[PDB]
């Protein structure tokens, strides 16, 4: 009787593992719009960054290399060594910043959670200076190295600032998984243990 | 076993009776101290 009754404190324990899957219902529920949210915004960032792997090492130590660097590529190349943290509006640090062989790594690893927001704020009224030139001059064709790593800055700040409608959710999503994994564990114990 | 889980149940009822028993003394202590202040007032009313 005793067995059955500790058996039974462990039935009051899948209870509570219903509890947990009405929990699963709410974490399923947010989580399934934060991955809506995250379909609706993430597949550009993959398809970017799949894109400077592509990127040819000729189309940029050409460039690299030229005398003058034309209106377009200076307009977009400017911001973008604004997050790489040397700020700076001069070509030589452009041409010194870029010429590192350990610029063939630091193109995928960019985070969007690094971003302050002066910084986007500042790049959201340069986009209103040069809305444009920016993709559509990509396209245009001022190179074919352009294009690419263009997009890729032209992005991460449509994260950015959204991603903080997002802090709240994933902080919760994270209380909601930490308590409920915790607690499906006790459901697996539990299950094992009756 | 079922019938044996209800009387367990009944004795989670026990359980809050000694809770219960704990407001048994509670009660106690404060009529314990009423009663001393009607003892204190109430008798000469009596033989009033």
């Amino acid at each position: 009787v005793k067995d059955q009754q500790e058996a039974e404190k462990k039935k009051v324990m899948s209870q509570e593992i219903q509890e947990q899957l009405h929990k699963q219902q709410e974490v399923i529920a947010d989580k399934q719009m934060s991955v809506k949210e995250d379909l609706d915004k993430v597949e550009p960032a993959v398809i970017e960054a799949q894109n400077a792997v592509k990127s040819i090492k000729k189309q940029h130590l050409v460039e690299v290399r030229s005398m003058a660097n034309p209106p377009a590529a200076v307009k977009l190349a400017l911001e973008s060594i604004c997050l790489l943290l040397g700020e700076s509006t001069t070509d030589w640090k452009q041409i010194r910043s870029i010429i590192m062989r350990e610029n063939f790594i630091p193109t995928i690893v960019n985070f969007s959670a690094e971003e302050i927001s002066d910084a986007i704020r500042e790049k959201m009224k340069k986009n209103y200076m040069s809305n444009p030139s920016y993709n559509y001059e990509i396209v245009n064709r001022a190179s074919l190295a352009c294009g690419p790593m263009v997009k890729w800055a032209i992005a991460q700040l449509n994260y950015a600032d959204m991603l903080k409608r997002v802090e709240p959710l994933r902080n919760e999503l994270q209380k909601l998984e930490d308590d409920a994994k915790d607690n499906q564990q006790k459901a697996n114990e539990v299950e094992q243990m009756i």
